[PDB]
């Protein structure tokens, strides 16, 4: 391996933590174009994410970051975020963006010409509608579903199918990025973020702030069990996704996320916890559903005992108790 090539699995190490040996096992070519995806995508998360970025500066960097892989001098040293570094060696990860195959390269760079487009477009605004927020999570979340299937596609690892099938892709990508959105309303709060969507969360209270207040606990958790409901929509799609996938290293890739997200919804849902701190799966938890996530049947029987989990909880005034069950018998019944 080169330096440069190591100083990326490095920053990859630094950055996905647990992840990192997920993707380190990804077969053949497929290993190198992720691990440079994803730190080109990490590095464009940090200028969206950075709010000592001014939005007059911000424009011009998402619309033009896509042209920065191909700029082997360019960096930027004024990020006050935690992974700053990726921004200041944004050569060295460049670099290595050069040296894959040029079939890789131009899915990456067509993703993040794309994505920039739709950050900018969100500094603005809060978002508003359900059909807003499936577009602001297109943009952050759902471009990358995209972008890893078309990796996986022109590797001919997986058929082309995966690739081409951009809203199977796009869900996979909307049912992590809501999952987070959903767990993180606490420390979103805090961090001066809002995320939650206003039609939703305005049919409840006055202002999204208003949730962390003792007094409207119980109006947090309806619009908190209603948000999970949007979510669980995703699954039948998730399933269809996973289960076209025939290399056993993408399948692990792409399915642990997916149960570590069922598990997080189904730790959240009707769960008060999510409106006074973070909820997390427990470690010991994690591992096993990473070791045991590596099959078709498996991957449905661990959705399917966390849906009926749900199901059980399902409060009988909940809001949206009924929208809670037609989807939970949809997903079981598709397998
Ligand atoms: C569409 O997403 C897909 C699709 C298929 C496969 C993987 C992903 C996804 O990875 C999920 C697991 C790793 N993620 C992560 O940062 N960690 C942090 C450390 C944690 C473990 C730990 O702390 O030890 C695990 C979670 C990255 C991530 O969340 N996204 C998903 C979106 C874009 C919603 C934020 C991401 C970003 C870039 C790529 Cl190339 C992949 C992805």
């Amino acid at each position: 391996l080169s330096s440069s090539l190591k100083t990326c699995y490095k920053y990859l190490n630094q950055t996905s933590r647990s992840f990192a040996a997920v993707i380190q096992a990804l077969d053949g070519e497929m290993r190198n174009a992720v691990c440079i995806f994803y730190l080109v995508l990490r590095a464009l998360d940090t200028l969206e994410d950075d709010m000592t970025i001014s939005v007059e500066k911000k424009v011009p960097l998402l619309h033009n970051f896509h042209s920065f892989l191909y700029q082997p001098d360019w960096r930027f040293m004024e990020s006050k975020e935690k992974d700053r570094q990726v921004l200041e060696d944004f050569p060295t990860i460049s670099l290595e963006f050069r040296n894959l195959a040029e079939k890789y390269q131009t899915v990456i760079a067509d993703i993040c010409r794309r994505m920039g487009i739709g950050m900018a477009e969100f500094l603005d605004k809060h978002v508003t509608s359900e059909q807003e927020w499936d577009k602001y999570c297109h943009y952050v979340a759902g471009l990358v579903g995209i972008g890893l299937s078309r990796l996986f596609s022109a590797s001919e690892f997986e058929d082309p199918l995966v690739g081409e099938d951009t809203e199977r892709a796009n869900s996979m990508g909307l049912f992590l990025q809501k999952t987070n959105i959903i767990r993180d309303y606490l420390e979103d709060q805090q961090g001066g973020r809002e995320f939650w969507p206003q039609e939703v969360w305005s049919r409840y209270v006055k202002k999204l702030g208003d949730f962390a207040k003792p007094e409207n606990i119980d109006l947090a958790v309806q619009c908190l069990n209603e948000l999970i409901t949007n979510a669980l929509h995703h699954i039948p799609d998730v399933i269809t996704y996973l289960s076209r996938l025939r290399n056993q290293s993408v399948f692990n890739f792409c399915a642990i996320p997916q149960v570590m997200a069922i598990a997080t919804l189904a730790a959240c849902y009707n769960n008060q916890q999510v409106f006074k701190g973070a909820v997390k799966i427990r470690k010991g938890q994690a591992v096993t559903l990473m070791m045991d996530a590596t099959n078709m049947p498996a991957v449905k029987a661990i959705i399917y005992q966390y849906m009926e989990e749900i199901y059980h909880r399902i409060p009988d005034s909940d809001p949206s108790s009924s929208k809670t069950r037609q989807i939970i018998s949809t997903i079981r019944t598709q397998n």
